[PDB]
């Protein structure tokens, strides 16, 4: 008792020569909605399926297409999505079965409700969602007037927000970019290889190989057990739980990513800013902080050129700028350092204070039963709080070790060598 269109899409793999004979892997109703279960013993890297280049709907895809002319300067994705859509609407579209299969929504967060939204409250990945679901929408709106609307002979139908957001959903849950030259592909047979983090290993498990998207199972699969693969080792779950409807436990993956600027607004603007580009960092910068690892590189450096000041200002000097970014690596002055600790903490603190419900509650929470997208919410939410409190407590730290630091000054001071010799007998020597 498996499905109809999951039938249908069964055959058309055969009818294509995609699904031979020798396949050890059928498609089955998993917890996660559709996955691989092999047929058989699999085993490590062996080869679990192919499709030909024939069946992918990449750039090229679309641009070989009817749209392919007025898509010709638009960014990639945007392309992907039209064609998406389009396609979709296509009763003669190639994609008529694998279209037939795709679920009509997911659990990311760029679809939640309202009030689903709303236990995201103060989260980032709230902040975020919000955010890409805008620019998305005004990027589709704009897509709506200078090539879906001037062109209604090529797009019949009208398209809605629903149906943009369908599709750049469809597309950032599926499509396999860690592939070379390729960054960017949909293929309808490897879509329904699900996620596990039982695959460390990653570092695409597929590979471009008519042409072929060879793709060997990472992992050893006894007869019966679903396939999977590492999805992406290094997002956070702010990451999967937007890009996919789901995210980890593993409090590794939680992350809060601080975004630090240095404001025009500062008298030293342009001298700032040259030090910070001539050592990697732009006007504005965004620092990654996952759970349990150590401040990203650079953060600290780059906080302690933020909060300069008047008075260290002279390290903008000419004379400085070879060492500059060394000093600020080491330390500035107790001022500077106190100063970007109090930012850092009151953000923290504000940050906090902006969720709705406490860890505590969260993680009684996660102690029940909860439904996909609540369970997101509760875990992303835990998590952040969880960063947020970290980054406060390191903090909080340098504010009392705020005396260990040796900063400039005494940096400088250190080599005066005031017990040297007596070198007014030699003066007096010549
Ligand atoms: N480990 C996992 N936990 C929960 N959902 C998962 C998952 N791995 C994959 N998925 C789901 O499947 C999508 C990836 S594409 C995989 C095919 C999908 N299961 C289907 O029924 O068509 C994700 O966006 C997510 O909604």
């Amino acid at each position: 008792s498996l499905s109809p269109a999951v039938q249908t899409f069964w055959k058309w793999l055969q009818e294509e020569g995609v699904i031979t004979a020798k396949t050890p892997v059928k498609a089955s109703v998993v917890t996660e909605g559709l996955g691989l279960v092999a047929l058989k013993d699999i085993s490590r890297n062996d080869v679990i399926l192919q499709v030909p280049k024939r069946l992918w709907i990449n750039p090229d895809a679309v641009a070989a297409s009817e749209i392919g002319r007025v898509c010709s300067e638009l960014k990639p994705w945007l392309s992907v999505i039209l064609f998406l859509i389009r396609e979709r609407s296509r009763e003669d579209s190639v994609w008529k079965h694998y279209f037939g299969i795709l679920p009509q929504e997911t659990d990311s967060t760029i679809y939640w409700s309202e009030e689903e939204l709303q236990e995201l409250q103060g989260s980032q990945l709230l902040k975020t969602t919000v955010s890409v679901k805008e620019y998305v929408k005004n990027e589709c709106l704009k897509l709506e007037q200078e090539i879906i609307l001037p062109n209604k002979r090529l797009f019949p139908d009208p398209v809605t927000l629903d149906d943009f957001f369908w599709a750049f959903g469809i597309l950032r849950s599926r499509a396999f970019s860690r592939l070379r030259n390729e960054n960017l592909v949909v293929v309808p047979m490897a879509d329904l290889i699900n996620h596990s983090a039982g695959v460390t290993t990653e570092d695409h498990a597929y590979e471009v190989k008519d042409y072929l998207f060879s793709l060997k199972s990472p992992l050893s699969v006894k007869a019966g057990e679903q396939v999977y693969i590492q999805y992406d080792l290094n997002k956070s779950n702010a990451e999967l739980a937007l890009d996919y409807g789901f995210i980890e436990p593993n409090e590794n993956r939680h992350a809060y990513t601080l975004t630090l600027e240095i404001s025009e607004s500062d008298p030293f603007f342009d001298d700032k800013l040259d030090v910070a580009e001539s050592n990697g960092f732009a006007q504005t910068a965004y620092f990654d902080i996952f759970y349990n690892r150590t401040l990203p590189p650079g953060l600290l450096p780059y906080l302690r050129l933020v909060a300069l000041g008047g008075t260290d200002a002279f390290l903008l000097e000419s004379l400085f700028r070879d060492t500059i970014w060394g000093h600020l690596e080491l330390s500035v002055s107790r001022d500077n350092e106190e100063l970007l600790c109090k930012a850092v903490r009151e953000a923290c603190k504000s940050a906090l204070a902006g969720y709705h419900t406490t860890i505590e509650q969260d993680r009684e929470l996660k102690e029940g039963n909860l439904d996909s997208r609540l369970a997101i919410a509760v875990g992303i939410r835990e998590g952040e709080k969880m960063v947020l409190q970290q980054i406060d407590g390191i903090f909080e730290q340098k504010e009392l070790e705020l005396d260990q630091l040796e900063y400039y000054q005494e940096r400088r001071l250190k080599d005066l060598g005031l017990c040297g010799e007596n070198g007014d007998i030699l003066e007096n020597l010549y």
